[PDB]
Parts: C-alpha cells; structure tokens; sequence
C-alpha cells in the first residue's frame, strides 16, 4: 500500500546524499546531476549504508561519450549504463573539494535572488575526461570507481513510481522544461505561462499532499537557494510536463 507522503531523507536517514542539494553551475549537466545524485542516495540504500559516497558529477559529465552534449545537455539512459558498465568515482562540490574529482564550476543563482553570484547566460565547455584523482585524494581514478548491476525505465505509472522509490531509493526523471519554471519560488508548480526551453532531468525523492493537491518532491540541481531550499513540488498524477513519463534508475545488486 502507497502512503499519502513519502520522503526518501526520512527512510533512510544514514545516507547522507539523500538530503544534499548540489549546484551544477554555468553548465547544461542537469542529466548528469540528477543521475550521480540518485546513483549516490541508491549506493548507500542498497548496500546498508556501506557505501557513503558523493558520487563525481564531473566525471559523468566529461567521460561518458554516448550521454550527449555534456554542457549542452545529455541523455539519461546511457547515464545510467556508463554507471553499470564504467562505474563514477567519488567527488563533491568545487568548494568542499573533497573526493577523488570535484566538480571544477562555482555555485551560482539560477534564475533567482540570493547569496551566490549570478549564473548569467554564457555556459562553460564540457570539462576533459582527466582520469586522475586530485593530489590528496590517495586512491587512484579506476580504483575509486562505484558501479551499478542494472539499469532500466520506469513505467510510466504512477504508482510504479511510488514503488520503485519507496523500494529502492530517489529515481532520476526528465520533464519538460518551460520557462514559467525558472520563475519558481516554492508551492506545487504546473506550467500555466511561457514556452519551452527544452527538457530539464531532477532527482524525484518523494511525493505527498497539500489541501487535497497531489505532488511529487523533487531536488533541483540549482543550490539551496532556489526554489524551496533547493527542491520543488509539481502536480503529481497528471503526467504534468512528462514528469511521469521520463524516469530512469537503477541497482547495485
Ligand atoms: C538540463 C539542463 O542542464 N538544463 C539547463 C540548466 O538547468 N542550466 C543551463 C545553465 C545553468 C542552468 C540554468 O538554466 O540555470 C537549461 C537548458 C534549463 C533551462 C540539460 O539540458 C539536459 O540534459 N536535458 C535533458 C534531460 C533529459
């Protein structure tokens, strides 16, 4: 039986990465955000908290040669093979620097007020597959790397959603992205004005309810600043910009 609300950081509250929000910068990386978060959360659920790992955005991002455009955008299917086949190494944030490759780009606002310098409309290349992790890090590249079993599709129901990330950690899901969405502050969004800007990929972590109004939650990869600390809530039950329509996860065993 589903519950009326769901939140993935208070099942599994051990694992870290569950309630990290990350900043993907002056970069088109949601893809590869999205999926190295859920990678992270589902390493940690599945292996009972064994492994604790912030999984590298950055490696993602530069290796994986059949994931797309990198900084332009990428794909979200072979995002999860290259976890399976290849494995991701261990890397946070540019500013905690930490593990074997942090991600090289600064915080910035996107499309919202705050603390951090604007994100502003120029975006990077796609950073150089390096293979190499940072100096104080004493594990080498390959050796740091976390590998999945399996990969798949999620059906588009809404209750196979539910199940799969009550059963198996936050899922990784596209949506299409319209421009009323860079104008979120907090409440349960549906896109009422503007038009597309293409499609966005975020980290589904639970769902719930408000005043009979059914949502998924969802964490952004924009910082704590945006949105509501960080995450957002949309309609759920609607397929409201394809969010039912685009899930993507997988196992470690
Ligand atoms: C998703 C993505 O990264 N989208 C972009 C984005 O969020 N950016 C680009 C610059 C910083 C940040 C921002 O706008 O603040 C942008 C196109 C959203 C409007 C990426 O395009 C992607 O991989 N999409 C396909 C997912 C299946």
């Amino acid at each position: 039986e589903i519950p009326s609300s769901f939140d993935s950081r208070k099942k599994w509250p051990r694992c870290k990465s569950i309630a990290t929000i990350r900043d993907q910068s002056r970069c088109g990386s949601c893809w590869a955000f999205g999926a190295v978060e859920a990678m992270s959360d589902r390493s940690c659920i599945q292996s009972g908290g064994k492994q604790n790992v912030e999984l590298s955005a950055v490696d993602l991002l530069s290796c994986c040669e059949s994931c797309g455009l990198g900084c332009e955008g990428g794909i979200l299917g072979p995002a999860w093979d290259y976890w399976v086949k290849e494995g991701i190494v261990t890397g946070s944030s540019k500013e905690n620097h930490a593990g074997c490759e942090p991600y090289p780009f600064p915080k910035c606002e996107h499309h919202t007020k705050g603390k951090y310098p604007p994100c502003g409309s120029k975006i990077y290349k796609t950073p150089r597959c390096k293979q190499t992790c940072q100096k104080k890090y004493k594990t080498p590249y390959t050796q740091d790397k976390h590998r999945g079993k399996s990969s798949y599709n999620v059906k588009n129901d809404e209750k196979a959603i539910q199940k799969e990330i009550m059963k198996y950690g936050p899922v990784e899901a596209g949506f299409t992205v319209y421009e009323d969405f860079l104008n979120y502050k907090s409440g349960i969004y549906k896109h009422i004005t503007g038009e597309t800007l293409g499609g966005h990929a975020i980290r589904i972590i639970g769902w719930g309810v408000e005043n009979k109004a059914p949502y998924w939650l969802i964490a952004n990869s924009w910082n704590e600043d945006w949105g509501e600390n960080g995450y957002f809530r949309i309609v759920r039950g609607r397929d409201e910009c394809s969010i039912e329509s685009e899930v993507t996860a997988g196992r470690i065993n």
